[PDB]
């Protein structure tokens, strides 16, 4: 009885998107109060991003070279600063639709919503997790840089991601809103590996609890095991280790279903070594790891937030 | 290189949601211009929805018994009418954030975004298809009735669904915005089957083209076949028949990939009779049918709408 991947309402973020052009070359920015945030890649053409010295490139661009347009109206840029990999453009007008907001740096395994935007206009909204190798697996095509990822706590928006790069392997990399990349990546076009993309174990377990809360539980066995026993099977299949913190976090879901966390681990261990054998769980032929335990809590009794 | 299930931006719809209470019993309504639309189930308690005579129940409720609250502010109800399975509440205030909009009735295989709302507050947004048996497979918990489904054509919102019912099997049923149920379902709690949930063939094919546009095409064989040949394998696996209209609609995707529509049918026929054998396509272990060809066009060159 049903449990969709779904994103936060995006209205509060739509009201913050603008178009930023430098060298008539265009991408997205985020307008909060009287500051516009965008990737510092705006000042680059090519070669530049083949070998960019951002400090020297920024030397003789100036305030008037940054063209910021919002809705259909032009913002006046009255200053600018580079902080890590983002440019801050001070404008002389506060965004009168600025929401309550915070800037967070999140953590692999964390989920968030992305509002994919093209030259300042939002076109789609969807969910992802931050992967354990510090990439995300998004849908970003040309002009999408500067699109942001966000969470919400009923009223206030938690901005956690800004899109900068697509690696040659097709996965995506970006920064927090202070301009620091997640993981080892840089805003240049050379060579840079993503490491192993391990499965986020605690999220899979939360999703299995969701599946039970809706009655799709052929996979419930009876076996139990221990943390160490389970983790020894986890390395095998490049699942992230599970620890007590993650057991603790799953507590409310065990409380409600009556299924002990380590018993659910035992079903997962059996599934990893047996494979669905043609069955599905909640409409999926594989084990989904893009739901956190709190995501499940927002649905897993379908009662989000107050 | 990446292709997410993603919904339309929902901001234009968030601005239209209100809370409607009758018999201090509460659900969601849609406020456009000076009319609020909601399920006529608002006038029911239980028994009532066990055996509801809506005409007789509506007799001695009145304008003042309909409590409409939006934001934190109270709307004055100055009239009401029942049209099929929806109630229209005339209020004395136009919604000053009414978007451009149309009311459409869609067609099995059609996709749309749902803004799932709880006592007037939106909590999540996600995509679905209308199934060929006239159900959708949503995520709707208590108080969710009256949440709506919508498309967009750059500026104007196409409202196509209002949520009314969860069947005993766990799937969902509702109406268009004129109050006519999709399929055979009624707003009462007795017995009512959903028929066969066939797979939407033309959508699967569009998604296979998407997979190629991003390079995940081990499944490309070389076989071809005919419409009739393919459909004879389609019945087998309760896929919807494919016809010329659907071939026509896939034309732009064949044009760009160089893969003839019937050649792609031949890969699909091979996949249905061989199974992935442990492989994935675009992160899925099964064949996804919740993308239309035009959905793919909105991404499949990542260039939505103008």
């Amino acid at each position: 009885s049903g449990f969709r991947k779904m994103a936060f309402p995006s209205g509060k973020v739509e009201g913050c998107m603008v178009q930023v052009t430098c060298g008539t070359t265009t991408l997205n920015g985020l307008w909060l109060d009287d500051v516009v945030y965008c990737p510092r890649h705006v000042i680059c053409t090519s070669e530049d991003m083949l070998n960019p010295n951002y400090e020297d490139l920024l030397i003789r661009k100036s305030n008037h070279n940054f063209l910021v347009q919002a809705g259909n109206v032009q913002l006046r840029v009255i200053g600018h600063s580079m902080q890590n990999c983002v440019l801050k453009l001070k404008v002389d007008t506060a965004n009168p639709k600025t929401p309550k907001y915070k800037f967070v740096r999140i953590q692999p395994g964390q989920t968030f919503s992305v509002l994919a935007c093209y030259n300042g206009s939002p076109s789609g909204v969807y969910q992802c997790a931050m992967r354990p190798n510090f990439t995300i697996k998004g849908s970003f095509l040309n002009g999408s840089c500067g699109s942001v990822g966000f969470n919400i706590d009923y009223d206030c928006v938690s901005f956690c991601y800004m899109h900068h790069m697509e690696l040659p392997t097709g996965v995506h990399a970006g920064t927090d809103l202070e301009g620091n990349f997640y993981g080892p990546f840089v805003d240049r076009q050379t060579a840079q590996a993503a490491g192993t993309d391990t499965t986020i174990t605690v999220n899979v377990l939360a999703w299995l609890y969701a599946a039970v809360i809706n009655g799709d539980r052929w996979f419930l066995n009876r076996f139990t095991t221990t943390l160490n026993d389970f983790n020894l099977v986890a390395m095998k299949y490049n699942y992230e280790p599970l620890t007590q913190d993650h057991v603790d976090i799953l507590g409310p879901l065990s409380a409600q279903t009556g299924i002990a966390v380590l018993d659910m681990c035992a079903s997962l261990k059996e599934l990893l070594q047996n494979g669905m054998n043609g069955r599905t769980i909640l409409g999926s032929a594989l084990l989904e790891d893009e739901f956190t335990p709190f995501d499940v809590v927002r649905q897993c009794s379908g009662v989000t937030f107050q």
